[PDB]
C-alpha cells in the first residue's frame, strides 16, 4: 500500500514548511511537489496537510495507489 | 484503469505547452501541474512529454492507478 502526496501550493513559505513536514513523517520527495510514502499515520497526515494550506487557495491530493501500480510508473527526466 | 502525470517542468513555457496537450489528450487538469484521464495512447503520452519536457532538468510521473484507488483519495482545499 502506497500513497502519492501532490500539491499546489501558492505561498512559497507556506510549501516548503509542507515539504519540511512530509519529509518528517517518513514520505519521500519525487518532484518538486509530490512526495510518496509507505501506508503507516493517515489521520495524522491530513491534519498536517490541512494546517499548512491555505484551504481557499491551495490544493492538495492524497492518492493511495497500490505497491505493483507505483512501481510500473514511468519517469521521464533527471 | 486511470492515469496521472503529474510534471515539474523548470521553463513556464515549456509548461503550458505540457499542459495543453495533456488537454489535447483528453486529461484533465486536477492541479497546477498534475492532470489524470483514462486508459485509451500510452505510447502517444509518453512520446508527447518527452517531446516537450527538457528530460535533463524536468522530472514527469506518469502513474497509473485502479478506479477504485483514484475514487478514494482525498483532496484538500479550493
Ligand atoms: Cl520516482
Ligand atoms: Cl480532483
Ligand atoms: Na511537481
Ligand atoms: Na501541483
Amino acid at each position: 500500500m502506497k500513497l502519492l502526496v501532490v500539491y499546489d501550493v501558492s505561498d512559497d513559505s507556506k510549501r516548503n514548511k509542507l515539504a519540511n513536514n512530509l519529509k518528517k513523517l517518513g514520505l519521500e520527495r519525487i518532484q518538486r511537489s509530490a512526495f510518496e510514502g509507505d501506508m503507516d499515520r493517515m489521520k495524522d497526515l491530513v491534519r498536517v496537510v490541512k494546517l499548512i494550506v491555505d484551504t481557499n487557495t491551495d490544493i492538495v491530493h492524497i492518492i493511495p495507489l497500490g505497491i505493483r501500480d507505483w512501481e510500473r510508473r514511468i519517469v521521464i527526466g533527471r
